[PDB]
């Protein structure tokens, strides 16, 4: 599924990511901008063999299994295909454990380099929340 930016932020919302460990709405929103163009669908494959997957980019080297990414952990105790799903709340899930874990939102490099210090509210303008 590709939600619409108001969509997403919305089911962001009723999932309680708003102002999660002190991050905003929008943070959460312009960071699936930016790693899966809000496409639940999205994988990438990493340079060291892990994948990136759904509209978070979650990362099987220390996050969810997918059964080829030797020695790597999964501590959101899901198959990475979960991530894939219409159906946000297995990202959302996840991402809390990921944001919790000392690091933030700095865990996403898509947030570091194009929405930490930037503007995000404008990713909710207008949208009914
Ligand atoms: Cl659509
Ligand atoms: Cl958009
Ligand atoms: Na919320
Ligand atoms: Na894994
Ligand atoms: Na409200
Ligand atoms: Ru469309
Ligand atoms: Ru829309
Ligand atoms: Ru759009």
């Amino acid at each position: 599924k590709v939600f619409g930016r108001c969509e997403l932020a919305a089911a962001m919302k009723r999932h309680g990511l708003d102002n999660y460990r002190g991050y905003s709405l929008g943070n959460w929103v312009c960071a699936a901008k930016f790693e899966s163009n809000f496409n639940t669908q999205a994988t990438n494959r990493n340079t060291d063999g892990s994948t990136d997957y759904g509209i978070l980019q979650i990362n099987s080297r220390w996050w969810c299994n997918d059964g080829r990414t030797p020695g790597s952990r999964n501590l959101c105790n899901i198959p990475c295909s979960a991530l894939l799903s219409s159906d946000i709340t297995a990202s959302v899930n996840c991402a809390k454990k990921i944001v919790s874990d000392g690091n933030g939102m700095n865990a996403w490099v898509a947030w570091r380099n194009r929405c930490k210090g930037t503007d995000v509210q404008a990713w909710i303008r207008g949208c009914r929340l």
